[PDB]
């Protein structure tokens, strides 16, 4: 019972099983992306050539779909119906880490064997599907640490007038604040153009295009920033699922440092990220961790532990005063600094 | 059914997505044969003599180790229950993530009928020529070899059709010395690989290739050396004569191109029917999965047993293959 020695009829079992979980695991991006997760989490099942015929998709390929996903449990083949299976609950809720896995970062856990080599590590060495990693990155964000979020908004002590958000990727942390303190203005710092468009684009399509502004920028230097004007009115700042990139440690000390300085009027910071884990057994990894550490050390970057942050905020310059953990997402964790 | 219990099934899930993708790096890095020998090997070792960084190295083997491939003690991996399974099956791991792995993450782009024209999917063809070689090798040479030890006559000039790496016709000619070999694929990395392989092993005289398309063969030119062929072989690429009507006069058009082959032995793997999901063995839902998203046909069994007659051949002998999906070698004259 998962630290065991076996069979070969279980052994056949367990490998073919693993084989089948491949497939299963990028049908679930897939299967989200396309529509199906969804018509099965508000209906219970579906008619396959029907779903195929609506959404206009080659209808062989789409019983394949339900079928890998059939293999492994999410779903159950019932004739020419599709129902939910036994794990549907717990895949769905984490079908965006499935995504995330296969159609973002699927590029670089296939070139596994171009990637290790050391003659191989300079340049552009890797790819990764910018577009995936962000569609699945908006839902990472309102799934796992809007909960956290908002308890850290909660225990403000002061209503904001000015906020900055740093990586603001979609826009929609600072319109959900917009929507939360009427009257607040909003400015969000990405360093993909990709991003600041669309943010832009979503922003004017709420209406808050008066309120909220954007501006590439690379966060880690943030005095080396054309807009750096705007920052002295800012009293909240944000920064979530992009920390990591702060580092390593006197980097992210000085970038720290430098935010100090550069917001001298920010209460407080707000600063949600995963984290490395340590020590847990191999066959009780449960689900991003594996994949969110081995494809960071794939591509060379770092990631720190908890106790790495916690113990870089006074020399950079902060004073942690909450914390929150995070539920279901590796060891992530929301801090809430002075 | 349990909350932890779907918790942990699901984890596996994940988990497996990065064994899966890891098999086939253990293998083609040079990992899984140490562990084959020795029973454990040593990361730091291990990653000083490839000259590979080390901790992507460690992220590699946890991989294994999370659905019980190897197990991790220290700086040291041991073999797991499922190693000798799973390094058994490594090919189609490789083939699955390192060669296809493209394919299938693409399914959200690919499904749509909208985005289905020109080259709307992508492979690695290296790295699909690179597992093929073990999956022929290990999967389909002991049917192969008992269909050559019973073919009621020794060969004198032998075809192979996708032809590959030229493996097949160099251990023809090493069990029958001066035997001529005519390799036939549709690749020029294929034909170049061969090749090489083949002047590079003394067999330059006996053994050349040609670049051509047998669903079409009947257009490929061989300076009449198709006349002389008494032996046809076809491994791993008959499904592309398919669909049906296409298949029948594909085989009518080999038929005429080889008028005096006494033996045809064909082997592919096949669409199985009716395998609960749950049962589904390795291979089968890839096989057919990554198929149906290609636009590309697969036949069954029964479709094959039912296509020859029409197709000008008699089928008098076939071998049922060890655990690749449903797998099997004709033997048609
Ligand atoms: N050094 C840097 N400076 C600014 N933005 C960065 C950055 N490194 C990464 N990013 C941006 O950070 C984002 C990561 S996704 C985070 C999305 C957003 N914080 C949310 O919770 O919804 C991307 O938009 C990426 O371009
Ligand atoms: N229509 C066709 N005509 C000729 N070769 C083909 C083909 N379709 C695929 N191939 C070739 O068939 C090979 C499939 S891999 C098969 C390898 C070989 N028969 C073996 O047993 O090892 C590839 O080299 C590919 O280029
Ligand atoms: O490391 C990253 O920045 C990406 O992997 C991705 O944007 C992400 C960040 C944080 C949590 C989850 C995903
Ligand atoms: O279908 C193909 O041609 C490939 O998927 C692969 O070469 C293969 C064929 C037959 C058996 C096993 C693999
Ligand atoms: O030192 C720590 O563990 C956290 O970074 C912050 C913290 C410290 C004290 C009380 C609350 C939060
Ligand atoms: O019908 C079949 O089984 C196969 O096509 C081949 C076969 C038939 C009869 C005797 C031997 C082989
Ligand atoms: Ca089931
Ligand atoms: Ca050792
Ligand atoms: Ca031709
Ligand atoms: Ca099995
Ligand atoms: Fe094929």
């Amino acid at each position: 019972h998962m630290s065991t020695e076996v069979s070969e009829a279980q052994a056949r079992r367990a490998v073919a099983d693993i084989f089948n979980s491949t497939l299963a695991s990028s049908a679930i991006g897939a299967a989200w992306e396309l529509g199906a997760l969804d018509e099965l989490r508000e209906n219970g099942k579906l008619d396959v050539s029907d779903f195929a015929v609506r959404h206009d998709l080659h209808e062989p390929a789409v019983v394949g779909m339900f079928t890998a996903l059939a293999s492994v449990g999410i779903v159950r083949r019932e004739g020419a119906t599709v129902v939910v299976g036994p794990y549907f609950d717990e895949a769905n809720h984490h079908r965006s880490l499935f995504h995330w896995l296969n159609q973002g970062s699927g590029e670089l856990f296939r070139r596994m064997p171009q990637v290790l080599p050391n003659e191989n590590r300079t340049g552009k060495f890797y790819q990764l599907d910018a577009g995936a990693i962000s569609y699945a990155c908006r839902e990472i964000s309102e799934r796992y640490f809007d909960p956290a979020f908002w308890a850290a908004v909660d225990g403000l002590g002061y209503t904001p007038t000015t906020v900055a958000d740093l990586g603001s990727g979609s826009g929609e942390r600072l319109i959900q604040i917009a929507r939360r303190f009427p009257g607040v203005r909003g400015l969000g710092v990405d360093i993909a153009d990709g991003a600041i468009a669309m943010a832009e684009k979503e922003v004017a399509a709420k209406g808050f295009g008066d309120q909220i502004s954007f501006v590439r920028g690379d966060a880690r230097t943030i005095d080396q920033v054309s807009a750096r004007g705007e920052f002295a009115e800012v009293d909240l700042l944000t920064c979530f699922m992009m920390g990591h990139a702060f580092w390593p440690r006197e980097n992210c000390v000085q970038t720290l440092r430098k935010l100090r300085a550069a917001f001298p009027n920010v209460r407080r910071f707000l600063l949600g990220d995963a984290t490395r884990t340590v020590g847990i057994p191999d066959r009780e990894l449960p689900v991003f961790t594996l994949g969110f550490e081995f494809g960071h050390d794939m591509m060379g970057e770092y990631l720190p532990t908890l106790d790495e942050w916690d113990g870089v905020f006074e020399e950079g310059g902060w004073r942690c005063v909450k914390k929150h953990a995070i539920d279901s997402l590796s060891v992530s964790v929301v801090f809430e600094l002075e």
